[PDB]
């Protein structure tokens, strides 16, 4: 089996109707948010979404979806609605690209040559083992541990090529007593203590799911507090998680490479440290208000073409 390109199977894909204004997959899955997503052809993006294996490509005016699960066939409408939560297709971008552009200079000038950076609305679970797994690290070394860690610990759904897809682990799985011996195994290092110590503080001491459920009906402030309690979840993990799984868009991860990019093209300067990066995280909330983490991905995805 291999992995299914628009124009050798067009029977099997479904169209979402979805301009480059509102959705460029090629600035979103590569661009630091999910790690689940590799354009194995060009312009043909496969990865696990929903314990499933989907291709994604678009033309000019539509998102072309399809999903390998018995018989090939196109995704039903039920499996899309998955594809559209996941992309937050109700959430009209452009309305959100003007309101930024008018009340910031330089990012109405990078909003017209970088359209359709949409946040991704990703599972908890996923989203929180996968940014424990991204500090001191780049896109490329976190993707290869995630891939490693799903390998190890999450179900085989299907091989397509020599790519084989894995679900992503449960909590479950996760907390076993030999997870942080064998994490360490595949080169994740310390993060492997804060995978396996994390998965247990969330099944025997938060209830499970249920927590992440509860952070998500919470404010900004609450969410971010109560991750923090966690192994490996500190400002930067915790603003991560806010904003791409737990719906605070007011959310706005602050790192070093943020920074280059605040010193750089706003002039800005500390009045790296905790204090500093309180301070900018304040500084763009106030500029870009309610959706700033949702302008931040503009501006991150821009930076890294
Ligand atoms: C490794 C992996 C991912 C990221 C990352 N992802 C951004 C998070 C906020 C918006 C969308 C994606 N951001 C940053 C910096 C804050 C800009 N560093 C990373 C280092």
């Amino acid at each position: 089996m291999g992995h299914r390109t628009l124009a050798s199977t067009p029977a099997l894909w479904a169209s979402i109707p979805c301009p480059r204004s509102e959705l460029r997959l090629d600035l979103v899955l590569p661009s630091g948010q999910s790690f689940r997503w590799r354009e194995q052809s060009p312009a043909h993006w496969s990865g696990v979404l929903a314990d499933q294996v989907w291709t994604l490509t678009q033309t000019e005016e539509q998102l072309h979806c399809t999903v390998y699960r018995s018989q090939a066939s196109r995704p039903t409408p039920d499996e899309l609605e998955a594809v559209r939560k996941y992309f937050q297709l109700d959430v009209t971008l452009a309305q959100l690209y003007h309101h930024w552009g008018s009340v910031d200079s330089h990012f109405q000038e990078v909003a017209q040559k970088f359209q359709g950076v949409r946040l991704l609305r990703q599972d908890p679970i996923e989203c929180l083992f996968s940014f424990i797994c991204s500090s001191n690290n780049n896109i490329a070394r976190i993707t290869g541990m995630v891939e490693r860690l799903c390998q190890a610990f999450g179900p085989r759904l299907i091989q397509l090529d020599d790519v084989t897809y894995h679900g992503f682990p449960s909590l479950q799985a996760l907390a076993g007593p030999e997870v942080e011996a064998h994490l360490r195994k595949l080169g994740l290092g310390y993060r492997a203590r804060y995978v396996s110590a994390s998965a247990r503080a969330i099944l025997e001491e938060q209830g499970g799911l249920a927590w992440l459920q509860q952070l998500r009906e919470s404010s900004y402030e609450e969410a971010h507090k109560a991750l923090c309690i966690l192994p490996g979840v500190g400002t930067k993990v915790a603003d991560c998680i806010c904003l791409m799984a737990l719906d605070k868009p007011q959310a706005v991860p602050v790192d070093v490479h943020m920074w280059h990019i605040a010193q750089r093209d706003y002039s800005w300067h500390p009045t790296p440290s905790p204090q500093t990066n309180k301070e900018l995280g304040n500084f763009f909330r106030s500029l870009w208000g309610p959706y700033a983490g949702w302008a931040q991905a503009v501006l991150f995805s821009a930076d890294l073409r």
